[PDB]
């Protein structure tokens, strides 16, 4: 009956624990629209995704798509303010973002479940009427170049961009496409275009209805839903843009038998072996790719990896079909090297080609087919429930490759076992078809060609013949095997029963010496998984640099030796985490409950009787050696973030004194500590899930067991049990850290305004007044004055005290932001004065919806916890009481809060700063708001004697 609607799907296919509708359609005006109706969830959300991209960017204005993009959100006919979007969602618990791929654009945004149509109006004229105003034109244009330079000094860009550039030139694959200020600005204004035209001719050209697919989540039916959709998106007009597709290869037969020595910027060792390869896509019911990626990429015994591991060449591979665009995909190994390895390429490509041989060898597999299809078919049956926003944002995109029915399941659910595409692709793995990369810093000084836009230094040579002919006599190797049986696949799924004693929250049922044990039973997914927590608390594991550098390799060392055995598990739907802490180690094990307690004795019992292989010891220490170096090449603000943690953490171990430690570990003093380590031990634990109370106190008391037998563990004293404190910094004082980033050609800042302990009230005081200053914040800072790509400000909560933070990455110099932060700071004490008592309660309800965000998946409730545990205030029911207190705040409350702790003249204020220089600073000190003077710093020339100098915080009493 409806002129509005081309037609209406059948039954979308859902996972039966999934509890939302689902309906699809096709507007009259070819959208491809999914409607996901949830009547519980919290937030709402939509998406659009337009099938255009970066490929389509004019030769003449790189990065022309990606700059679009980011213009939406700038302004449209019906609503004109440049902010009114972002402000929008801001008031209404909402956020939004966007992303430009080769071949699509993808925009998103979640909101409260009430103003679902509110945010979406406001979205839709994103495809309808954009201004593309030229003041915003002129100024967005710095955020696109910020986001290159940060890219610049990146190595994994570095390579994506360099792989376009030595394709076939032709071919769109070449393109640029990020954009910076001299392809959308300096360079299109010195040859006559018109940016503001060509954004209206592009997005007149392309943003076509029939290019476009829309997914819509909220708690209104779907009926309702199908009326507000076609409300808003019958209006925007069909040009009936045929869909680019690109046939030809990027790489053709001259690019192919060739080699490239890349000079990287962080000191690693990489192998990238490459293959063209057919669009596989159009299989996907068959996914003849994943099968050989499956198999090539495989961790198990007899696998490729365990031989190139042995013979201590490399430490992790990775394999599998990698996207290109409609027409052209690739087939990718890739291996980082060691020392060895790295003089080893040629005999390691040659395993690599032994190794494909035996998949020919062999044939096709219909068991390995199976056992993938099942795999699948458990994981999509128990797919944890999606963030709304994620969610809306993945169909989006798939809407363009699958029918309607199918979306949900086609990346999920296999059909058809086709031996002829897997011999097909096999038939592609050949010397003649591969592209080898080898990056290595030994190829400094001996690059002859540089890549234009990120200026990689490389150099190109063709494949010998004769090495060509040697890895096509690749013969078998016996070390080769297919893997066998995965038995860690899981069986059992039953749903225990809830118990009669169960609790809404975790409960404290064993407080012994050795372990505190938090337990709840899952009440509210329902699905056959676990999570399992364990904090360990050595004092040993954070001592002295030398101890902590051997915590860290012991449990690489001990990560290394299971892997092969860990593999299994992980395909199988259990993994697990293994890390070492300020306060000692930590293990996550998470995943189907029914294969867990074999998966985490054997981690236990391989802990507590581990025997450390001299020749992995080695390999590792020396990988550990250049990670701490590769510090160096970080980002600024992230230099930032590391700089202020340790001067605001009473203990703390910098890289530096890492690295002169490092060389004192000897094989026999690690052998000597792992033993110490293990012989005291307390051990706090979450067991959360699908799992009863006896199960819950078996598991934790057969830790304890393995513990005590193979390692002797006895209890820590409680006065042993200690937490770091923060420093205390003094009123009215404010304090600067100065340092220079050696790589990167930009400055980093973060400025720390501390306020007080953590505690009901002081917590939402600060979280409200963070909640108004956001997205002001975002849009003065960044849209306005556009001081860089990366600007940010909230909370900062650390060893039990919180204060507010900004954190800036820029070409200017520090104490210039300095000044605008300040300025913008004083602009909020009007901008709070003026507002009107429905806006302050406007932001009241937006936090209050943040907080009160009901977790969906059972991973989410269990970080809750455990981020109550591990701060051991152990508030379970935070939410409640501190949104109960929120809604009682006033307007007078922020700014007496603002006027005592915050302003310039606070007699609270409590302001620490640190400045990154860029590369290239030496030293350093009209339309845009007044700064007030600020005081003269005192300059911190060393962080031990900064903290010894002052008072230590206290910490935060147990609920
Ligand atoms: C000159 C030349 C020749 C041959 C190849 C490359 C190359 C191409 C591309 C790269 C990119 C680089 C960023 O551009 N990325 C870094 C981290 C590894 C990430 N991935 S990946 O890990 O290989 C991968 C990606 C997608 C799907 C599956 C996989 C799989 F795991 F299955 F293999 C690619 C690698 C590097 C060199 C280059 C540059």
């Amino acid at each position: 009956n409806n002129p509005a609607i081309k037609r209406i799907g059948n039954h979308i296919t859902k996972s039966p624990e999934d509890k939302r509708e689902y309906r699809g359609l096709e507007l009259a005006n070819g959208i491809k629209v999914l409607l996901i109706s949830d009547p519980t969830t919290d937030k709402s959300s939509a998406a659009l995704d337009v099938h255009i991209g970066s490929l389509s960017d004019p030769p003449n204005i790189a990065g022309l798509s990606h700059f679009l993009q980011h213009m939406l959100f700038l302004g449209t006919k019906k609503y004109p303010k440049e902010n009114e979007y972002s402000q929008f969602l801001s008031e209404h618990a909402g956020s939004s973002n966007a992303f430009t791929s080769g071949e699509h654009t993808n925009y998103y945004f979640d909101v409260s479940h009430e103003h679902l149509e509110g945010a979406l109006d406001r979205f839709a004229q994103f495809f309808l009427s954009p201004l593309f105003d030229e003041s915003a034109k002129d100024r967005e244009v710095n955020a696109v170049d910020s986001e290159h330079e940060k890219n610049v000094m990146n190595d994994a860009w570095r390579l994506f961009q360099l792989e376009k550039a030595t394709g076939n030139p032709k071919h769109p694959f070449s393109k640029f496409g990020t954009g910076n200020k001299y392809t959308l600005e300096t360079r299109p204004n010195q040859e006559g275009i018109d940016v503001r035209q060509e954004l209206l001719k592009f997005h007149s050209a392309y943003y076509s209805s029939n290019l476009m697919a829309v997914v819509v989540l909220g708690r209104e039916s779907l009926d309702d839903l199908t009326n507000l959709v076609v409300k808003l998106f019958s209006e925007v007009e069909n040009k009936n843009v045929p869909l680019p597709e690109f046939p030809e290869h990027p790489f053709q037969e001259e690019h192919l038998k060739q080699l490239y020595k890349i000079v990287p910027i962080k000191d690693i060792r990489n192998l990238y072996v490459t293959f063209p390869i057919p669009d596989l896509q159009k299989y996907y019911k068959s996914n003849p790719g994943h099968y050989l990626g499956h198999l090539i990429g495989h961790e198990g015994p007899g696998s490729l990896l365990s031989e190139l591991k042995s013979k201590g060449w490399v430490n992790t591979l990775v394999g599998g079909q990698k996207e290109g665009a409609r027409g052209f995909m690739f087939f990718i190994i890739n291996v980082d090297l060691t020392e060895e390895g790295l003089l080893h390429v040629e005999d390691i490509i040659l395993h690599m080609f032994q190794y494909i041989q035996k998949l020919r060898a062999e044939g096709p597999q219909e068991w390995v087919f199976q056992e993938l299809k099942d795999l699948n078919a458990v994981a999509f049956r128990f797919k944890d429930k999606e963030r709304p926003r994620g969610y809306t944002s993945k169909i989006a995109g798939i809407l363009h490759y699958y029918p309607l029915e199918e979306v949900l399941t086609a990346e999920y659910l296999l059909e058809e076992f086709r031996p002829d595409l897997i011999e097909m692709v096999l038939d592609k793995l050949r010397p003649e078809n591969v592209r080898v990369a080898i990056v290595s810093k030994s190829f400094e000084g001996k690059t002859d060609r540089t890549e234009e836009w990120y200026g990689t230094q490389y150099k190109q040579e063709a494949i010998p013949d004769e090495v060509i002919k040697k890895w096509q006599n690749a013969d078998l190797n016996g070390k080769f095997k297919l893997p066998t049986k995965n038995e860690f696949i899981p069986t059992n799924f039953e749903i225990l029963p809830l118990e009669k004693e169960a609790t809404p929250y975790p409960a404290l049922i064993k407080d012994t010496a050795m372990s505190k044990l938090w337990f709840k039973q899952d009440d509210k997914f329902f699905l056959p998984k676990a999570n399992l927590n364990f904090e360990f608390f050595s004092p040993f594991a954070y001592v002295d640099p030398l101890h902590s550098n051997m915590a860290y390799l012991y449990l690489e060392l001990l990560k290394d030796s299971l892997n092969e055995y860990a593999y299994a598990a992980e395909l199988a739907g259990l993994s697990y985490d293994l890390q070492n802490t300020i306060y000692g180690m930590y293990l996550s094990v998470k995943g189907y409950n029914d294969k867990q307690p074999i998966l985490l004795k054997k981690i236990i019992e391989k802990m507590a009787t581990f025997e450390i292989d001299e020749k992995r010891f080695e390999i590792i220490k020396e990988a550990y050696m250049r990670s701490l170096n590769n510090f160096r090449a970080e980002q600024p603000h992230q230099h930032a973030m590391y700089y202020l943690r340790l001067l605001m953490t009473e203990v703390a171990w910098t890289k530096d004194e890492l690295k002169e430690a490092l060389d004192d570990v000897t094989l026999p003093r690690l052998k000597a500590f792992i033993p110490q380590l293990l012989s005291r031990l307390h051990i706090e634990a979450l067991l959360h899930g699908n799992i009863t109370k006896q199960a819950a106190l078996g598991i934790m008391q057969m830790v304890e067991d393995t513990l005590i037998e193979h390692a002797h563990t006895k209890p820590l004293l409680p006065s042993q049990l200690v937490r770091y404190r923060e420093v205390q910094l003094p009123d009215r004082g404010w304090f600067v850290y100065q340092q220079r980033n050696e790589v990167h050609n930009n400055s980093g800042i973060e400025i720390y305004y501390q306020t007080d302990m953590q505690s009901t009230s002081e917590n939402m005081f600060l979280e409200l007044f963070a909640q108004i200053i956001s997205e002001p914040a975002f849009n003065t800072l960044r849209t306005k004055e556009q001081l860089g790509y990366i600007v940010f400000s909230g909370p900062r909560r650390a060893n039990g005290i919180q204060g507010l933070r900004f954190i800036i990455q820029s070409e200017k110099p520090p104490h210039y932001l300095e000044s605008r932060v300040e300025a913008f700071l004083i602009t909020m004490e009007k901008s709070i004065e003026d507002m009107t008592e429905e806006a302050f309660q406007k932001h009241i309800q937006a936090l209050a919806i943040r907080r009160l965000d009901k977790p969906k998946k059972l991973s989410a409730e269990s970080a809750k916890y455990w981020g109550e545990i591990i701060s051991q205030q152990y508030n379970f029911d935070r939410d409640n009481t501190e949104v109960a207190y929120l809604k009682t705040l006033t307007k007078e409350d922020i700014i007496k809060f603002y006027k005592e702790m915050l302003a310039v003249d606070a007699p609270r204020r409590h302001k620490v700063s640190v400045h990154v220089l860029a590369r290239e600073m030496d030293s350093n000190p009209i339309n845009l708001s007044q700064a007030p003077a600020l005081p003269q710093p005192e300059v911190i020339q060393n962080m031990t004697e900064f903290k010894r100098g002052l008072p230590l915080f206290p910490l935060v009493k147990p609920h």
